[PDB]
């Protein structure tokens, strides 16, 4: 079938290598059990989003929670931890990623639950310090469910891997949250429409912010 792949990566080298390579990275360390039950599972291009509904890859709304701020992340995009052009095996292996979450080249998103009025899979500590919630809608990337079935470690994450990152013109929107109270929306303007979106999910009392590079409000972190 097609995907895009590694269309949204913004690690360089990762861009360069044709998909069979990095394919390669994701599974050359599965073991035997695993690679006789599994397939490395790229989101298609034309993909069964979460309410049994057909749809775009770029029309599954992606979610990414993150403590970096708009003028880090919308600067950017999302830049995996291991960027290095010669990682080790645990740090591309996709399994281990699921498993164990260990520093690699993947950056983490889970799927909106359209099937659950848009729930996302939310991490323990969300409502702990600042908080941002990003919505991304990008091409390609890795289902981690589909790939694995029913040996998926941790199948309620929901959760698509990018190797190499999510470049910024694939993130729509963030909200920012201050120990689980929401204080602005944010609006990329460097976003790549692919239409027939729904709006961004708003309340009449939170303002709804249009981010610029070094924005004055756009750098609120934990330290």
């Amino acid at each position: 079938y097609m995907t895009n792949g590694i269309q949204a990566a913004v690690v360089e080298w990762i861009r360069a290598l044709d998909l069979e390579i990095i394919s390669l990275l994701l599974s050359r360390a599965w073991p035997m059990a695993l690679l006789a039950t599994s397939e490395l599972r790229w989101r298609p291009t034309v993909l069964t989003d979460t309410d049994n509904v057909v749809r775009l890859d770029r029309r599954q709304r992606l979610v990414r929670w993150d403590r970096r701020p708009p003028n880090e992340i919308f600067l950017d995009g999302f830049v995996p931890i291991v960027t290095r052009e010669n990682p080790d095996w645990e740090e591309t292996d996709l399994y281990g990623f699921a498993k164990n979450n260990h520093p690699s080249i993947f950056v983490s998103t889970t799927k909106t639950q359209r099937n659950k009025k848009k729930y996302v899979w939310t991490p323990r500590n969300a409502n702990r310090g600042i908080v941002y919630q990003y919505e991304i809608y990008a091409p390609g990337g890795v289902d981690v469910n589909d790939s694995f079935s029913d040996a998926s470690p941790w199948p309620n994450q929901m959760q698509v891997a990018f190797p190499g990152g999510i470049q910024n013109i694939y993130i729509r929107s963030a909200r920012e949250l201050h120990n689980g109270r929401i204080q602005r929306i944010w609006i990329n303007p460097n976003f790549l429409d692919p239409g027939d979106l729904e709006p961004i999910v708003s309340s009449s009392r939170t303002p709804q912010v249009i981010w610029r590079m070094n924005h004055p409000d756009g750098g609120h972190r934990d330290q």
